[PDB]
């Protein structure tokens, strides 16, 4: 029966495929065709026949582990796509109709009905097959019963009766927030359409609204740009991403329903975007600190992973008007036009997203001008992002503390990323492929950069812990220097470090101090590990003297400074050690599969070269410090280092700080309430994280006391001498 709820279905058509916008002139959208088209023929010539049948593929056969029915359905749903599209050679095709109605039925009696039970994961049962199955009797509505519709979905009812909950049918309920929230309205909005049913509809909008309500605790949006997951779980890049995705899809839907969200309850959407989303991503990559688990999938590296926010991102510009509009296409536009690594089109899945990217990159009237320097503080789930636009790199610093799970291995992924939020950290430079082509099954685990560990065995079975301290924050300062503390215990108590951070405008300094160790493994911070590329060596100098490094181990003693040197100037790295230090460097091919570190990824092998330098941690009491300074040619780096001699102020037990003299900018970490004197100058007078300027005989003043995550009053922290 045609009326407002199919007006509303195919509303959804054309967001979910787009099939009235496709034109076989676009490249692009004939590239998206054609994968169509051919992941149907492997579908048709792959499908068992005969007895009718008795399953339906057999690389996805086995229905007691629940990913293989959301891939079944999957299948379906691209029929239901081409069946549809005029250009498509399976346009209304008998074979093809006949195929998706039959199997349909048969999954319905043999595999996915309301007598089942949730077997192996839930998501599957509640979110991913439903999904699959909404989709495809949405495209193919024309083809199937009311009656019809109503039986296909109504084990989507029994699995997921409340929108206010997942796992119903299961002794343990959770409630439904954040990005599965959204999933929630892209299961029951659209189960309500097709079942002509305005309490389903009705309810679920409500539901859904609380995803506009920023957090004090828990899941969701912080006023601060955090974004927090899976109970304590740092997570903007993954479940931020499904939300934002999923709701940009669904809100052009809602909207004309009878029950519209009001506009200043949307308003939240560009917090989310300015403050959360936009931080994490630089030369159209998404920061892996932010991803999760994520980081273990092959199909889902930086670059492809961040498509899924920008094309949220263009969708919400495309709902909203004048500059508004203006100002998210523009921001859509300087992103991807930043990416000289990545094909923005290899992750636009529909022909309205492949055309609103190509209208943002082709209107002149739609600005591009590179993005501003920025330092984001995500306190609230201990990482921190800070980008310089007038050298060209970003830094990733982020953490875990009492408060967030240091890292998620779950679902058989993400099995080695024991160290990720040890004090690691990321750059990203002129090297956009850094992170991605295979570094996540390839870098060694057990030389995370930046962390200090004991090298004691590690088990893949082993889950995230919570962090014993909440000793570890960032104070920022402007928009552009700010900075951080980690009152570091390791895995097992045997290993502590005083790590700190000093974010100054062009360069990072890393001071460990009070390191100690109770165990008979042996410990060291590693420096760094970078992934290199064949086609653009690095030269490297120790001393300002230049070093072939090997795939065995070198010993450096008396270590001033290291410089990693390219033909592109925005590829340099270096380490200027403020006081004389004994590392070691190795250039190893390193060789992996991503099954390593996700069960459900290929075997295949996989490898790069990566230059690792490390510092060993032989007594207690030990420290480290050096500055790293990225985006500057050797003589420049030389005479940097030179204005840097007198830098380091303190690295001790209670103190540490580091001191800008061109800026004028401190930054001071103080383990406790002592008195400390600084630069003759000032002193400042209670544990927790300080930067400050002076400008003339002003001073600037940013403290941050993580524990109590609190600022104070300048005179409880700071006096001028």
């Amino acid at each position: 029966v045609k009326d407002t709820y199919t007006d509303r279905l195919d509303d959804w058509n054309g967001i979910i495929a787009g099939n009235q916008y496709y034109d076989s002139k676009n490249d692009q959208m004939a590239k998206l065709n054609q994968e169509l088209e051919g992941k149907v023929a492997d579908s048709l010539s792959s499908i068992s026949s005969q007895a009718d049948r008795i399953y339906l593929w057999e690389k996805f056969s086995n229905y007691k582990t629940s990913a293989n029915l959301t891939a079944t359905y999957r299948k379906l749903e691209e029929m239901a796509k081409q069946v549809t599209n005029p250009s498509s050679r399976y346009y209304q095709d008998e074979t093809v109709v006949r195929t998706v109605r039959d199997s349909m039925e048969w999954m319905h009696k043999h595999v996915y009905n309301s007598e089942k039970s949730i077997v192996g994961n839930w998501w599957d049962y509640e979110i991913g097959t439903p999904r699959a199955i909404n989709n495809t009797l949405s495209l193919m509505k024309e083809y199937f019963s009311d009656e019809e519709i109503k039986k296909y979905t109504d084990v989507i009812e029994k699995f997921v009766p409340d929108p206010e909950h997942f796992r119903k049918t299961t002794d343990n309920p959770v409630k439904a927030l954040g990005g599965n929230l959204v999933d929630m309205g892209r299961v029951k909005v659209i189960a309500g359409l097709l079942r002509k049913d305005d309490q389903e509809i009705s309810s679920t909008i409500r539901s859904i609204e609380q995803v506009f309500k920023l957090v004090d605790q828990g899941e969701g949006f912080y006023q601060d740009g955090s974004y927090i997951d899976h109970t304590n779980v740092a997570y903007t890049g993954a479940y931020g991403n499904v939300l934002i995705d999923g709701l940009s899809q669904l809100l052009p839907v809602i909207q004309k329903t009878k029950n519209p969200i009001d506009k200043d309850k949307m308003q939240t959407m560009y917090h989310w975007i300015d403050k959360s989303f936009a931080p994490l991503l630089v030369n159209g990559e998404l920061m892996d600190m932010s991803r999760g688990r994520s980081i273990s999938r092959a199909n889902s590296e930086g670059h492809v992973a961040a498509v899924e926010v920008l094309r949220g991102i263009h969708r919400i510009a495309d709902m909203s008007e004048g500059e508004t509009k203006q100002r998210l296409q523009s921001l859509v536009k300087t992103i991807v036009q930043s990416d000289s690594y990545y094909d923005v089109f290899k992750n636009l899945k529909t022909y309205k997203d492949i055309s609103l990217m190509q209208s943002l990159l082709s209107d002149a009237g739609v600005a591009s001008v590179p993005r501003t320097s920025y330092l984001s503080a995500f306190n609230k789930m201990d990482k921190t992002a800070m980008y310089n636009a007038e050298k060209g790199f970003g830094f990733g610093l982020s953490l875990f503390s009492s408060r967030t799970l240091n890292y998620e291995h779950m679902n058989k992924e993400n099995k080695r990323g024991w160290y990720t939020s040890d004090g690691m950290f990321y750059l990203y430079n002129g090297d956009l492929s850094h992170y991605s082509d295979g570094y996540w099954p390839t870098v060694n685990p057990y030389k995370m950069p930046g962390t200090t560990e004991t090298d004691a065995k590690r088990a893949d079975s082993d889950t995230g812990k919570v962090l014993p301290s909440a000793f570890v924050g960032t104070s920022k300062l402007d928009d552009a220097n700010a900075t951080a503390t980690m009152d570091f215990t390791n895995w097992n108590q045997t290993l502590t470090a005083h790590k700190s951070w000093f974010m100054l405008k062009d360069k990072i300094a890393f001071l460990g101090s009070n390191i100690q160790n109770t165990s008979t493994d042996t410990a060291a911070t590693t420096i760094d590990q970078r992934k290199l590329e064949s086609s653009n060596p690095y030269k490297v100098y120790v001393n300002d003297k230049e070093a072939s490094l090997t795939e065995q181990e070198k010993d450096y003693p008396e270590t001033q400074s290291v410089f990693l040197e390219s033909s592109d100037s925005k590829k340099n790295i270096g380490y200027f050690f403020f006081k004389k230090s004994s590392i070691s460097m190795s250039k190893a091919l390193q060789k992996g599969a991503w099954k390593d570190i996700n069960e459900g990824q290929s075997d295949k092998e996989v490898e790069n070269e990566f230059l690792t330098i490390s510092q060993a941690h032989k007594q207690n009491g030990d420290s480290y410090g050096y500055m790293l300074i990225p985006n500057v040619d050797r003589a420049t780096f030389n005479q940097m280092i030179k204005e840097l001699e007198s830098s380091l102020i303190e690295n001790n037990e209670t103190l540490q700080s580091v001191y800008d003299a061109k800026q004028g900018v401190w930054g001071i970490v103080k383990y406790d309430d002592s008195v400390s004197t600084i630069s003759n100058q000032f002193q400042v007078l209670k544990r927790g994280v300080y930067t400050i300027r002076k400008e003339g005989d002003e001073y600037k003043i940013a403290y941050y006391n993580p524990e109590t995550q609190e600022s104070a009053p300048d005179q409880e922290v700071f006096k001028k001498l």
